């Protein structure tokens, strides 16, 4: 039993983090095949990221330029170009600890662990969510920068996310490894807030059926809803609407309890408008929006990776 | 910025993870050099573990009897003793991943990352305290047995923990790894259950200083206290009793944001006494109490490991 915040192992990605200095700047880059990518804020000096001309600065970089190190290695750079906010350095070796990988670009909504460096050794691993405003709630200090988010997939690392930039309210803003941002930040020191903030409805449902399985029960009511009934309620409380994808993606979990989407949904809607009433659930006094089905089942059933 | 719950990279100990299996019985084991560690009751069946006599159910065993797998590699056992609660079972392989490591029984109020395992393959990573009732509050299902906990300092594995059992409340106990259960706990399916836990101050403390840092800072009054008086209200919120080492270890944070442990102790006090008052401090509405100053630090300074 039990139900943890609960990232991803870490080691696949691990052995590809390399520190990339460039000038005094210095942050994190990651080394697949014979390919380092990093934030492209690493040719920059503190003038320049106010307004920098990345096209520019990058023009009269040599190969040279770039030290990447890999602890007690140096690779030497052979090339390099820039692929939106990415910049890719060819290096001379491939990485022998290249896992099997993909890019994607997630959907707000969707979990993934993120792996926080300091130049380009790991610091930590924690689970975070896309939020529906683009951002995601990190701790990322100064040198996190080239940092990365991940799936596993049993053997195939999914690379999501690379961080960028911190937000007002101490939110966090970044890049797929396409180099094209989540959202509509840009990378320049400049006034930028993000937007306002919606609740993942299907997230909380997926939490509440983790809570029934956990034995937490308390709040599961008798009554049935509508979902046309449901997002009206959920509408006023900051809620996302809750779609029919999202009701047959709850299916698993609405089977293995016993308790339709639509009763779930009938006892969320009593907790949001009498709210938790000095109780908690799964250890919580709030409802959790950052566990999704998958993320649920996969804690709630055993799945493993390597 | 941020502050997030933040486990310790698993790859050193991802390394060290194999399937032990003995007759039906999987569980999982820490492969160190050319010891497989494991939780002794893998020698028992489900009639077995009721009221089982460990050294009578290993007299009959051979090493052959002891299936040990590394993904596709089986290693071959030489050898099987018992320490307490843990198997020791020498393999004709040392562990070429064996990362440098040792054996630490950690005190309560000590937290760990957990690796979690099923068939000795790594399901995920979270971070646990060891309760003041010798507990922790995990996530874990049936095969996670053997899975273990850890701290790294640098390149050093502290192995603190191993699985074993489920208590009622759903919390968990385990063993250091010279098979000392932590607590008065015995591997036998028996009504056993925790005490009553308390909250560990040290580390609410700890915390409320990681959300000055954060800029969380509404809670700040304008009083100091006495380490007495503190003592005396925090008694009946069944908090532990701050003593001056305790003081000692928040130094660090204490000077990094110019405010006293005793006026913190002041704020806190007044936490205690008027809640939270429908607000939340660094995301939460509860006070947290599984970050210690280290991690505080670790998190808040950028330590990192390789
Ligand atoms: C990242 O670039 C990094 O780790 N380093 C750059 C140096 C060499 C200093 C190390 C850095 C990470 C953030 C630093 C503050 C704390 N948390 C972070 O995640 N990113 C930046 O400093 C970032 C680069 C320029 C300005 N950045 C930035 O994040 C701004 N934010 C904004 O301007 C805002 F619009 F609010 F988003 C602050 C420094 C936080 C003000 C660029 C965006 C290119
Ligand atoms: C662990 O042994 C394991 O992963 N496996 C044994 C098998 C082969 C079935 C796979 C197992 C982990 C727990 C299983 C329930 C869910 N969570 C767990 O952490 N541990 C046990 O089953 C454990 C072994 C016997 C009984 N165990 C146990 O945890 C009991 N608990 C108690 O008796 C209690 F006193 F409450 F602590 C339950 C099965 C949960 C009732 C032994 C203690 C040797």
């Amino acid at each position: 039993s039990g139900f943890r915040k609960m990232a991803f192992p870490s080691g696949k990605v691990e052995g590809c983090m390399v520190q990339v200095t460039c000038g005094t700047t210095t942050l994190n880059g990651l080394w697949l095949d014979d390919v380092v990518y990093c934030p492209r804020h690493v040719i920059c000096t503190s003038e320049d990221m106010l307004n920098p001309n990345y096209e520019d600065l990058l023009i009269r970089k040599s190969n040279h330029n770039f030290l990447v190190q890999a602890g007690n290695v140096q690779l030497r750079v052979i090339g390099h170009s820039m692929q939106n906010c990415v910049l890719k350095l060819k290096v001379d070796t491939a990485n022998p600890k290249t896992p099997k990988y993909k890019f994607v670009r997630i959907q707000p909504g969707q979990t993934f662990s993120v792996l926080a460096c300091y130049n380009g050794s790991p610091s930590g691993v924690y689970q975070c969510a896309m939020r529906p405003n683009f951002t995601i709630k990190g701790s990322f200090l100064n040198g996190s920068c080239g940092s990365v988010g991940f799936n596993i997939d049993y053997d195939c690392v999914s690379f999501c996310y690379m961080h960028h930039m911190e937000l007002p309210t101490g939110v966090h803003a970044g890049t797929d490894l396409e180099g094209n941002f989540y959202g509509p930040f840009v990378d320049r020191q400049t006034a930028q807030a993000a937007g306002t903030d919606t609740t993942i409805t299907v997230n909380v449902l997926a939490w509440l059926y983790a809570a029934v399985i956990n034995g937490d029960r308390w709040f599961l009511n008798r009554f049935t809803t509508t979902l046309n009934d449901f997002n009206l309620v959920a509408m006023k409380y900051n809620y996302e609407p809750l779609t029919q994808d999202h009701v047959d993606i709850l299916g698993p979990l609405s089977a293995q309890t016993g308790i339709a989407v639509l009763d779930m949904c009938a006892s969320l809607k009593e907790l949001l408008q009498n709210g938790m009433n000095g109780r908690t659930i799964l250890g919580s006094a709030l409802l959790e929006d950052e566990f999704t089905p998958f993320d649920v089942v996969r804690q709630c059933s055993g799945v493993t990776f390597q």
